[PDB]
């Protein structure tokens, strides 16, 4: 597995996701399977693939370990970087487990 911080980016306008996986292709296998079921956790990244399906690419943004002390900073570090909750997908900062 690798575990890290990723975005899922939205290949039409550029907003992006910020999360934290202890693996990151079955997170992100996750997402996708949530967002079909529409009981995804952001209503914001619900809605936009509601209205387009799959238009996200997937990226990693840092790989460390999955750690809560560091998992927490380093999300949060980059939801304020990216702007990801203002213009972006994630509605409030991390969460980890």
């Amino acid at each position: 597995m690798k575990s890290g911080i990723y975005q899922i980016k939205n290949t039409l306008n550029n907003k992006v996701y910020v999360g934290s996986a202890k693996d990151f292709e079955k997170r992100w296998k996750r997402h996708f399977k949530d967002l079909e079921k529409g009981c995804h956790s952001s209503i914001k990244l619900q809605r936009s693939f509601n209205k387009h399906g799959n238009v996200f690419e997937c990226s990693i943004l840092e790989e460390i370990p999955y750690e809560k002390d560091l998992i927490i900073e380093r999300a949060n570090f980059w939801i304020k970087e990216l702007n990801s909750k203002i213009n972006g997908y994630n509605i409030a900062d991390a969460t980890f487990g």
